[PDB]
């Protein structure tokens, strides 16, 4: 069982999310600045949720085990968006629109994986991707304008986090379409690998970049 690739990628993801959570935890200890504390709270929570989910997948190890990963996307995507929103001091109206689109993206992707008719899979994938495209459009064009009018450290760190987010998030629909939920081109164990690397980079990698920066401070 432990020799199966699928199990291995799940074990590695669990270790990486756990390690990251704890590192963020230790890095956050001592930090007294109010604004910084907010980023540490959200950014540490993200990989903690994913750790819990990946662990549960291992404990439980088509195939209901992966619904746990989807549940982690549901919880973490909006938190990652809040992180970015807090960095650029985005207004509540745009934040609500982003989380609203995020809900559609997550919800329809799930529906796309449930459907018992190969054809509609891509219909739900198209709606979910359209929702993702809106979020990324807001982050790349909308948040950038606001970020550039702010402190150099904020504008600089946001651009890096922005590029990372756009690239990593864009990879999910691609992996889904070539995976078992889509066209079944890439085997399940390879797809499980891609989502894991994508998940860690998007949470731990994203978190490292953010928490290593002076942009989280009120200055």
């Amino acid at each position: 069982i432990t020799g199966r690739p699928e199990w291995i990628w799940l074990a590695l993801g669990t270790a990486l999310m756990g390690l990251g959570t704890l590192y963020f935890l230790v890095k956050g200890m001592g930090v007294s600045d109010p604004d910084a504390k907010k980023f540490y709270a959200i950014t540490t929570l993200v990989p903690a949720i994913a750790f819990t989910m990946y662990l549960s997948m291992l404990l439980g190890y088509q195939n209901p085990i992966y619904w746990a990963r989807y549940a982690s996307w549901l919880f973490t995507t909006p938190l990652l968006l809040l992180d970015l929103a807090l960095l650029v001091d985005a207004d509540q109206g745009t934040i609500l629109a982003l989380v609203g689109a995020d809900g559609i993206m997550i919800g329809t992707g799930l529906v796309g994986a449930l459907t018992k008719v190969y054809s509609y899979r891509f219909v739900w994938w198209a709606i979910s991707t359209a929702a993702m495209l809106y979020i990324l459009y807001v982050l790349f064009f909308g948040f950038t304008s606001k970020a550039e009018s702010m402190r150099p450290e904020v504008a600089s760190t946001f651009k890096v986090l922005r590029n990372v987010t756009v690239v990593l998030w864009s990879a999910y629909p691609v992996v889904w379409l070539i995976g078992s939920e889509g066209a079944g081109i890439v085997p399940l164990n390879i797809e499980t690998l891609l989502f894991m690397v994508l998940d860690v980079s998007a949470k731990v990698g994203f978190g490292l970049i953010l928490l290593r920066s002076r942009a989280i401070f009120g200055e």
